[PDB]
């Protein structure tokens, strides 16, 4: 909490002050591979474990796909206390992304806009860095803090489908869940992948595809949406999902809109836009994706997490697990504890014994 306080005052808005935001992101990454990092002194307790898509998770809170996309963090990512990672999003081939700069800061909103496009050291490599470590990885994930792997599409490929199933063949064996990322803003077409008869199309290959991997080897499947969807989207995704039995949703990526009152000055840039303005869409594609599956299906609720009250939100209209990514530009690392410390608080005051009885509470009121 000293910390908290320094981090959140001092050392952030400095580091901000030196470096634009992909500088900051790089750095970020190097020192957090390195184990660089403040003690994450809190200790999860029992009331924050999770079981859901097969595993143990010590605590709800994991780091959002895009941090590290490269896969070269993550034993730093468990050491800031998050009860799970995603890395990615991995392309097939690498590719260099879209030209800089492609990040944005928006500081008077708490908010963060880019355009990334996807850049990825590309399959093979990920490969290679996960397999290295894999063994580390299958008693962190029996100690309750699995991994998960977000699978993209090449800019220029022509069968979307196919890079996903390559995708499945390769990184699937090393991922305790894979997500079918068909959301980002920033690759063109990506999000009509999200439309019904395409969706189920695409998403069968992927499941067959899982379906083929040994069973120690074989991942949960789960697809990321974004918040920007019509109701006819969301009835049509959750339609497929209980039709194919895909395994949990991811709610949401970043949003194309742009909500008015946002007052940073660089609004306008083209990208997906996260943080506190992206926060109650979220929490509310949440709610509304629960209730079209009838609470039976997964969710992992992101977009705008900087507390355990924004969290809970999340938890009570219906996620298992929450990520967090923006707040963590913001805050640093000691945001991580914070978060679990005032969600183990609001749970006890609202007289949940632990987070697997509030997810869902909104709608039993
Ligand atoms: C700089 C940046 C890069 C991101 N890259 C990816 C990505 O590659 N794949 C993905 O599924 N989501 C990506 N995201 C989205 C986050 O995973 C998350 O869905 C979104 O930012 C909302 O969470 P937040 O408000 O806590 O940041 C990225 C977000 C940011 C800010
Ligand atoms: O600066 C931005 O606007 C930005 C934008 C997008 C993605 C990452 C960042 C930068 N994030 N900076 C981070 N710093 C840390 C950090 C800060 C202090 C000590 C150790 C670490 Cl790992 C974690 S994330
Ligand atoms: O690589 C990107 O730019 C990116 C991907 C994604 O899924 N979400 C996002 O906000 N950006």
């Amino acid at each position: 909490t000293g910390d908290e306080r320094f981090y959140a005052e001092h050392l952030m808005p400095t580091l901000q002050g030196l470096l634009d935001p992909e500088s900051a992101h790089r750095l970020a990454v190097r020192f957090t591979s390195l184990g660089l990092l403040p003690r994450a002194r809190f200790q999860d307790s029992d009331m924050l474990e999770v079981r859901v898509l097969g595993h143990k998770f010590r605590n709800p809170v994991g780091i959002a796909a895009g941090f590290d996309k490269h896969g070269e963090a993550v034993d730093g990512l468990y050491k800031m206390g998050f009860g799970f990672v995603e890395i990615g999003s991995v392309t097939p081939k690498p590719q260099e992304g879209n030209p800089r700069p492609r990040v944005f800061r928006l500081p008077e909103d708490q908010a963060v806009i880019n355009r990334y496009g996807f850049n990825s050291h590309g399959l093979s490599v990920v490969e290679h860095r996960l397999r290295a470590r894999q063994q580390k990885q299958a008693k962190l994930t029996e100690d309750g803090l699995p991994l998960g792997v977000n699978l993209g599409k090449n800019k220029t490929s022509v069968d979307a489908a196919e890079d996903y199933a390559e995708g499945v063949r390769v990184l699937g064996p090393l991922a305790d869940y894979l997500v079918v990322n068909v959301s980002s803003p920033n690759t063109a077409g990506l999000r009509s992948l999200q439309g019904k008869a395409e969706l189920r199309r695409l998403l069968t290959k992927v499941l067959q595809e899982r379906d083929g991997l040994r069973r120690v080897h074989r991942p949960a499947v789960l697809v990321k949406i974004a918040p920007d969807l019509t109701s006819q989207d969301k009835e049509d995704i959750a339609s497929v999902v209980k039709e194919l039995g895909i395994d949990g949703l991811i709610v949401t990526n970043t949003t194309v809109s742009r909500p008015a009152g946002l007052q940073g000055a660089l609004r306008s840039e083209t990208g997906g836009l996260s943080g506190k303005p992206l926060r109650d869409l979220s929490t509310q594609t949440i709610r509304e994706m629960y209730a079209l599956t009838q609470g039976r299906v997964p969710i992992i609720g992101v977009g705008g997490v900087s507390s355990g009250q924004d969290a809970l939100e999340k938890i009570r209209a219906g996620a298992s697990l929450v990520q967090l990514y923006t707040a963590l530009t913001f805050w640093g690392p000691p945001v991580v504890g914070k978060v679990k410390r005032e969600l183990e608080a609001l749970l006890k005051e609202q007289g949940f014994g632990g987070v697997t009885d509030a997810i869902g509470a909104d709608h039993r009121r």
